[PDB]
C-alpha cells in the first residue's frame, strides 16, 4: 500500500461519513483536525474511489492529493485537511463549499424569460465583480506556485457558506473554456488558464450562461482563428468586456497575468456600485 505522513494523517474513526455530494465525494464531519482544538467536529468533504475504480484511478487519486500537499493553502483555493491512508480505503479530506458550484450557485440567482432559473437573493453588481475578484486570486495564488489548472470555468469554483470562492480541481463541453492554442496544439500554460478565465468572466456576468450557444464544438477552432469572440453579456460593463476581450487574446504572451487582473479587479470592486 502506500506510505504514511503524519503531517496529514487523520485516524479513520475521526471521520463520520455523511450525505453523498457528487461522483466520488461525500460530506463528513471530521473531530479533531486542529490539534489544538481536538473536540470540536468541522464539516469537510472527503473524496474516495469509486467501487469500480482501476488502479489509474487509485494512483490519479494519490498524485492530486500529493500535489495539493505541494501546493499550500489559500483562502481562494479548495485546501486539503487531511487523509486517512492506512486502516482501508484511501480518504482524501478537503475543504467542504455548502453553496455547491459557481455555476449552479450564480443561475440559482437569476431574476425569474431569455435565462430562466432552475430552481434565491440576486447578486448586486459588486458582488459580481468580487467574485471574479476571488477567483483572480485564487488563480494568482496557483500561477506563483506553478500550477497550470487546465479546465478553469465556474464549474469548478466552489462557494462557501460564508460566500468564499473556492478554486476546484487544480491538481489534476470542456473544449468551450480552451485556449486555441490548448486546443490545437495541447499547449497548456498559465496564459492559456488566462483565456479559461476570460470564459470564466462571461459566466459570471450571464449569471451562469452556456458559452458560444448554439456553437457546435467542431467548427470551434476555425472560428476563434478567425477572429470570433463571444458577445459582451447583456449586463457587463464596457470594462469588464474589455477584460474578457484581453484575456481572450489571440497571441498568449499578450493576455494579461492573473497578477495583473486581480490588480485590474481590486480597482474595479472598489468603483462598482453596492446599489446596483
Ligand atoms: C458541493 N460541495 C463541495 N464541497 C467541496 C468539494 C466538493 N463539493 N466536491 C465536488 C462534489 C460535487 N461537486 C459539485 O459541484 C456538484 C454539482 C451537482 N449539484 C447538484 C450540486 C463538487 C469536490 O470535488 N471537491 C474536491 C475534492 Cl473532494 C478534492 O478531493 C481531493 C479535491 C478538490 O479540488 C482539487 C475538490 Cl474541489 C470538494
Amino acid at each position: 500500500e502506500l506510505p504514511e505522513d503524519p503531517r496529514w494523517e487523520l485516524p479513520r474513526d475521526r471521520l463520520v461519513l455523511g450525505k453523498p455530494l457528487g461522483e466520488q465525494v461525500v460530506l463528513a464531519e471530521a473531530i479533531g483536525l486542529d490539534k489544538d482544538k481536538p473536540n470540536r467536529v468541522t464539516k469537510v468533504a472527503v473524496k474516495m474511489l469509486k467501487s469500480d475504480a482501476t488502479e489509474k484511478d487509485l494512483s490519479d487519486l494519490i498524485s492530486e492529493m500529493e500535489m495539493m500537499k505541494m501546493i499550500g493553502k489559500h483562502k481562494n483555493i479548495i485546501n486539503l485537511l487531511g487523509a486517512c491512508t492506512q486502516d482501508g480505503p484511501l480518504y482524501v479530506i478537503v475543504e467542504y463549499a455548502s453553496k455547491g458550484n459557481l455555476r449552479e450557485y450564480l443561475q440559482a440567482r437569476r431574476p425569474p424569460e431569455y435565462s430562466y432559473n432552475p430552481s434565491e437573493e440576486q447578486l448586486s453588481s459588486k458582488d459580481l465583480v468580487s467574485c471574479a475578484y476571488q477567483v483572480a486570486r485564487g488563480m494568482e495564488y496557483l500561477a506563483s506556485k506553478k500550477c497550470i489548472h487546465r479546465d478553469l470555468a465556474a464549474r469548478n469554483v466552489l462557494v462557501t457558506e460564508d460566500n468564499v470562492m473556492k478554486i476546484a480541481d487544480f491538481g489534476l463541453l470542456p473544449v468551450k473554456w480552451m485556449a486555441p492554442e490548448a486546443l490545437f496544439d495541447r499547449i497548456y500554460t498559465h496564459q492559456s488558464d488566462v483565456w479559461s478565465f476570460g470564459v470564466l468572466l462571461w459566466e459570471i456576468f450571464t449569471l451562469g450562461g452556456s458559452p458560444y450557444p448554439g456553437v457546435p464544438v467542431e467548427e470551434l477552432f476555425k472560428l476563434l482563428k478567425e477572429g470570433h469572440r463571444m458577445d459582451k453579456p447583456s449586463n457587463c460593463t464596457n470594462e469588464l468586456y474589455m477584460m474578457m476581450r484581453d484575456c481572450w487574446h489571440a497571441v498568449p504572451s499578450q493576455r494579461p497575468t492573473f497578477k495583473q487582473l486581480v490588480e485590474d479587479l481590486d480597482r474595479i470592486v472598489a468603483l462598482t456600485s453596492n446599489q446596483e
